[PDB]
Parts: structure tokens; C-alpha cells; sequence
């Protein structure tokens, strides 16, 4: 169902988390040799959560879940600014700019936490 496809989505989601989470620690330490792995790591993680996001709008679409619709379409929007977001960290670890770095880690970290009621929203509209 849409529901379980949402609860594997959100698991993607979590690990992705975790190893953000690690990889924080990591450039904190100034082992860049691992983060640049878990960069690795996590954009194929985003990517997938992507995709499986797609897939659940699309279904809610068809199967024309209105509210579970807007939520969704909210949802992917603040995706994307996440996104936008990691992809810059990803520049300023291939630039060595430190300062950067921190900067949109931060900003990663408050916009994922904003986009939390959202999702467990999305969960019971589904």
C-alpha cells in the first residue's frame, strides 16, 4: 500500500539521518576521508528517498487523496531546499572551505528538523 511504501520511505529517510549524523562527528574530528564517503553515502540515500517520495505523490495523485496531495507537495518542496542545501555542503567539501561547510550543515539540520510535523502529517493522511 501507499501507507508502507511511506513507511519504507521514511526508513530511508532515518538512515540517512543517522549517517549525516555520523558524518558530522567525522568532519568535527577532521577525518575527511570519511566524510567524503558519507557524502557518497548520503547523496544515494537522497536520491532514493527522492525517488520513493515521487512514487507516494504520484500514487496519492491517482488515487486522488487531496489532502494527502497538498502535504506531499509541501513535503517535496522543503525536500528540495534540503537538497539544494546538501548539494552546496558537498561543493564546499570539494572546495576546502571549512566555514561554508559548518554554515550549510547547520541550515540542513534546522530545515530537516522544521520538516518533521510534516512528515509524521503525511504519515496518518496517506
Amino acid at each position: 500500500s501507499v501507507k508502507s511504501e511511506y513507511a519504507e520511505a521514511a526508513a530511508v529517510g532515518q538512515e540517512a539521518v543517522a549517517v549525516f549524523n555520523t558524518m558530522k562527528a567525522a568532519f568535527q574530528n577532521g577525518d575527511k576521508e570519511a566524510v567524503a564517503q558519507y557524502l557518497a553515502r548520503l547523496a544515494s540515500l537522497y536520491t532514493r528517498h527522492e525517488e520513493l517520495l515521487n512514487r507516494i505523490l504520484e500514487k496519492a495523485r491517482r488515487e486522488g487523496n487531496k489532502e494527502a496531495v497538498t502535504l506531499m507537495n509541501e513535503f517535496t518542496a522543503t525536500f528540495q531546499t534540503g537538497k539544494s542545501i546538501f548539494n552546496a555542503m558537498v561543493a564546499a567539501f570539494k572546495n576546502g572551505d571549512d566555514d561554508s561547510f559548518e554554515s550549510y550543515l547547520q541550515a540542513l539540520e534546522k530545515v530537516t528538523a522544521k520538516g518533521e510535523t510534516l512528515a509524521d502529517q503525511i504519515a496518518k493522511a496517506l
